[PDB]
């Protein structure tokens, strides 16, 4: 049948101790919610209604939204979505701060809803301490039991309430309607409509995750890092068995995608961002961070190097310790070296910059070699300007390039020129200046 | 009552493999016998009695003196110590190699000894063997045997001394000197003394420690390591409670304190030495280091960035690989960027210094832009000059400031000029030199 | 006895998706196989046999060669090798892919084997599942059978085989010949021969592994970096038992070998490859990367420094982010600094390069201040000249020196030179070049 989905984001985060509503925080650079919200789109949802407390500014900035004014509980919660279900439609309720719930157990859920019933995810903990208890009558579910409502004999039931069910949207309005808020805490419990689908006389049945960690709550920052490394330690372990030789995949981050071609190595301590994708035979030295770069055939990237928004093309080398930033383009066979640094610019065919330069806003053309020091002034205070190099251009170390200026093929800069004129094909330019020589100084 | 402590600090550490006494091996960043003395002191030792046999002279350089001149063990060493204990005080026994334990536990072993008799720390291990067992009958205390004179039956006990224990000065004066040295030996045998408080009719109080680390007594290498990172993880731990995101807890180290404010994010392989200061909303990057740093609100530290005695003020950017060494300054919103060290040298509010530069015993202005390749020249094989640069100053690219010099407010210099003398406010200076074209070179 | 070994490397690794063939993929730096022929080595074999499909060339080139053209399995490529076994010899078969088995295991099991009969290595496994099985009656191993075709009763044992085993060749020779094709595999295989060992009434007596991790084959790249993690931590222990200080062993790689002094510290992340001598009292910083280098007594390598081929004298300090490489060598007190990269060039005693320098093929003398942003131009576009600079001179800061050159004793170079040609002793070479001052710009 056809499916939307409840995501409960109203929770007050005090343990966060954060000025960023909880379910914004990230896991693997991307907010809690916004992955359950892909599973929700991977399960075919037609609509997700999201409930919200406070932080519905930033967190609609960022991301159907549905208001909670007061924090009355999670029945209550949904009891201000429930004008907005079909009644011809299953409601999946999910929580905002529960990442990584996957959508084979969702699927799985769904399957196992009975009809005119409800389908509820249980887990079997070692300790249930704190969680709300599964009673079971002859096996069938009944109800649902609170930790702190529940007494010494009910307290040894291990099968706990993740919270997540399914149930058709007429059904579900109509228990939501009969929930009681006289009580010690003021408040409607959800739990309460499984004893409520019980009386009449209708079906609960069950589904168990996988991983334990399929339905971990994060209500403070402990908790949050011990669900980043299981997230870690998956993407990682799927590829190594895709072949990609991971040198400790126990310190290795992705914080994004990676497309990747065959037999790549990767060293420690590398961290991807964004979108990379990655040609054959590429090898990653420790330390590297990529974001939002394409890496072409047997290229080769040295020890701390930091990208983000380059290419390079096939064959390239790059670093250790070199700085590409966005608009840096390596040709086929370019190579940047130690302490330089690229920005905006483009490294023809075969063209090498070894050291110590700053190339910004330029075009260089293939077979230059590039000395160490060379530095394009591409700034005047106000504007950026360009600097186009010529193929075979030598220019010698510790020249400057002022912007805008352009060097033609074939041409020849001494070391220690500062350019300011365009240099014309097969010109050897060179700064003729007078030192005194002093004795016995 | 009052209490005093006698830390044991004159065992061989043979399998160390080094120079340095055992207990002055630190552990995040702190000599072991620190550790415990930092314990002590909050305990509220009205003295510390260290018992010593070599290394006294770096021991005292490091770190009351009690001499034990011949290594005849633990027993002969607390009779050295004894003479100096009050008849009116309690005396808790500590090891300068076991390093984690808690005051917690110390303060319930202060609190369970039974008056005229002993309070004595235990612990249950999976497994004993080479420990000293604790003798029990009907309950009660009566004796230690260590592992190497025990028969296979008391072998089988897994309570195990911990050699920690507290009992008052007379008490413990008098059982020191009941001890026997003729044995197979030639020792004292500290564990005596609660057969001979027994003896007495005195009773002997057991507590336990919370964690099995507290009680690990370093002899190698390798155990000294294991407790680092029980030590570290703790830290780690605690830090995320108070709402400070580790984006990876396992690689995370803390080398002294950390203040910090609310939202910050330290990403992985960061190392905090000394004591650092961050304000809200601090970015610390891969693979940074900081030691005796105070780093103000909204600043961000990009990947492999080193600091020392360094100071950001709000809304700062620094790095990736920048280098700032003892004194350097950034005003509010300065900015200095890859292969940049600034070494006792103050940026004004804005001013930016992004590439290749070396700024060093320097006064540097508001709104000033440091173009690549900038160096002040403070050296002169001798004495360091400073360099001083006023507001709104444009250095252009790859230039020389030998100071002692002066550059007045709105001043502009051309990219390539060695500046020697001061520059006067609005003026432009640049480097005229004449060049050599040839063609067809 | 005399005994030779039979590696098999003939196994299709489908599941590596590698064009390198899986035996040849490194752990630790080192090819899987290369490990297994140290172990052979290390045993005394007389010959290695070394069974292959595909890859032949490439095997050859990086490492007695015995094809088996046709993959029709382990007994079928033992056939293939039986005609090279000697009747007086002992045959040991190892594996390709299973590369930490232990010199200690293997000759236990040599010395296991029954005269006339077979040793066998085997395994207790918590989960069995997939593995051939021991079978035993009345406690002697009479067959094995493989997983597939295991009764249920029989997929109970857990004792299983690892395929590693011993026999006389004679023997050997003997029932491989008696192996049976006729089946659902249409294949030989090996474990019958154990079977046929019985049928003509020899023993074959067992031995265990030591660790489950000496028998664990490599089929895929999350298995392989398992092992790799397995045998770090392996090193890294027995390195912090040998008195070496690491701070953090799950963040340590050695990829070679380490020859070390007493009292050295290695920081978090720091890989060593090649063959690298530490002297005593050594540190180095997080983030290093040393390779085929030799660090004396007393030597501070700075964090995110990269070096290989590579000496330092001792008493010298490199870092942080400077990059040593080639031919790089430091005399005793030598100072590398920052941003700087040396190659081919040697620094002399008491000699400091602290900054945003690049030192190539270079002799440079003791007391020489190097100043920041010196560069040697020693490239021409075709080949590569020395520059010489003698001891007790100053290069003042941004200095190129266009080589071949020689700067002599005693000489000073002011800031901002070219240095074309040759500085005599005691000279002050100095740029005089006219600026323009601008009033008002
Ligand atoms: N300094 C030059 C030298 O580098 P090195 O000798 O350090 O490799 O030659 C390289 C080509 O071989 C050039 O690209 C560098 O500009
Ligand atoms: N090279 C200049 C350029 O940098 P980039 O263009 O690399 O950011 O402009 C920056 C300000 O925008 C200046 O501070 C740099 O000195
Ligand atoms: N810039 C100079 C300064 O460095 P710093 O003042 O940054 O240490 O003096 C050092 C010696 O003291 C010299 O080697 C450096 O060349
Ligand atoms: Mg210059
Ligand atoms: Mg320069």
């Amino acid at each position: 049948s056809s499916m939307s989905v409840v995501i409960l984001a109203a929770g007050k985060g005090t343990r966060m101790y954060s000025d960023l509503p909880k379910v914004l925080h990230p896991l693997a650079g991307k907010p809690m919610v916004q992955h359950v919200i892909d599973a929700a789109m991977k399960l075919g949802a037609q609509h997700v209604h999201l409930v919200y407390g406070h932080g519905g500014e930033l967190l609609k900035k960022t991301l159907n939204w549905v208001l909670q004014a007061e924090q009355l509980g999670t029945g209550h919660a949904m009891q201000q979505a429930a004008p907005h279900f079909a009644d011809d439609e299953d409601i999946l309720m999910l929580y905002g701060d529960v990442p990584l719930i996957s959508v084979d157990t969702l699927q799985r859920l769904l399957a196992a809803k009975p009809e005119g019933g409800i389908g509820l995810l249980t887990v079997k903990l070692d300790n249930p301490s704190g969680y709300g208890r599964i009673v079971r009558e002859n096996g069938d579910v009944v109800g649902i039991v609170e930790h702190k409502d529940a007494s010494d004999a009910q307290r040894e039931i291990n099968e706990i309430n993740t919270g997540i069910l399914v149930a058709n949207g007429r059904d579900l309005k109509r228990w939501l309607s009969l929930l009681d808020n006289n009580n010690a805490q003021g408040e409607f419990y959800i739990t309460d409509i499984i004893a409520l689908a019980h009386a009449d006389g209708k079906k609960i049945a069950t589904v168990h995750p996988t991983r334990l960690s399929e339905v971990e709550g994060v209500n403070n920052r402990l908790q949050l890092s011990a669900l980043e490394r299981v997230f870690q330690t998956e993407q990682a372990e799927k590829l190594l068995l895709a072949g990609v030789m991971l040198l400790d995949p126990s310190r290795f981050d992705l914080r994004g995608e990676l497309t990747h071609g065959r037999d790549i190595t990767i060293d420690t301590n590398v961290i991807i961002e964004g979108h990379v994708i990655l040609g054959d035979r590429v090898r990653i030295g420790t330390g590297c961070v990529l974001k939002n770069c394409v890496i072409g055939d047997d290229s080769e990237i040295s020890p701390y190097t930091v990208l983000e928004d380059a290419r390079l093309d096939a064959n390239c080398t790059v670093g250790p310790f070199a700085r590409l930033r966005p608009g840096a383009e390596l040709a086929e066979g370019a190579h940047v070296g130690n302490f330089v640094e690229i920005k905006k610019a483009r490294l023809g065919k075969g063209s090498k910059a070894g050291h110590l330069s700053y190339l910004g806003d330029a075009e260089i053309g293939a077979g230059v070699n590039i000395g160490a020091g060379t530095i394009t002034c591409n700034y005047d205070g106000a504007n950026k300007f360009k600097t186009i190099i010529g193929d075979d251009v030598f220019v010698g170390s510790d020249t400057q390039l002022v912007a805008p200026v352009t060097v033609a093929n074939g041409a020849t800069i001494g070391a220690g020129t500062t350019v300011t004129r365009d240099v014309a094909e097969n010109e050897l330019v060179i700064s003729r200046v007078k030192q005194v020589h002093i004795q016995g100084w």
